[PDB]
């Protein structure tokens, strides 16, 4: 272990959402035994946000998940020297964001350095009309493809009168060390963004996972 029961994170952001740039920068902590995290996030550029804030927040480290005993922790064992991931995210109506995040450490703090962009959300979608309240919670399943981790999660977001707008993401996690292939499991997630001001210029977002099966 390299890791202590609590540990700071702090990241910045740079994106796009159809050709709109922005930045944000976070600073929050986490006990990673536990499986939680918060932190609190800052809109440095291209603010107030013209999307809905919910398509960022699952972008906002898998180190953050209580697993038991019975499974290969392949993101503890990544460390000191770290991992990256890449994820696209597939919505619906076609809007497509791709993500990526190279997760570094010094000390007891968790650097990220995040890169996000997203195209074609239509202008009278849920996402451009923010007319979404957040993400339902759901299960990863991580499993192994030629030698590399991956994580698919089929969600979806909660809309303001009802309704649901589905996302599919796939993920590829890529440690920077030989570190065990784990076998096929779940990460159950739950986010929540807990407080915000009006215009999502300061949030403070949560999430607490467990690993399974």
């Amino acid at each position: 272990s390299v890791i202590k029961p609590d540990m700071k994170i702090k990241l910045r952001m740079e994106g796009a959402v159809n050709g709109h740039p922005f930045a944000i920068e976070g600073v929050g902590l986490g006990k990673p035994f536990e499986g939680k995290q918060s932190m609190d996030l800052k809109v440095k550029e291209g603010g107030p946000l013209p999307f809905a804030y919910d398509i960022l927040t699952t972008v906002f480290n898998r180190v953050f998940a209580k697993y038991p005993e019975n499974i290969v922790d392949y993101f503890k064992q990544s460390f000191p020297e770290g991992y990256s991931w890449e994820r696209s995210m597939n919505y619906e109506d076609g809007g497509i964001c791709n993500a990526t995040n190279d997760i570094t450490l010094d000390g007891d703090c968790y650097i990220y350095e995040i890169r996000f962009d997203g195209v074609n959300f239509p202008a009278n979608g849920p996402v451009m009309q923010k007319r979404t309240v957040k993400w339902e919670p759901s299960t990863e399943k991580l499993y192994v493809r030629d030698g590399v981790l991956k994580g698919d999660v089929n969600t979806a977001l909660s809309l303001e009168g009802g309704g649901h707008y589905r996302c599919d993401f796939k993920t590829t996690y890529k440690a920077k060390k030989v570190v065990q292939l784990p076998d096929y499991h779940f990460v159950d997630h739950h986010i929540e963004i807990k407080s915000h001001d009006k215009d999502y210029s300061n949030v403070n977002l949560h999430e607490h996972a467990e690993a399974h099966s």
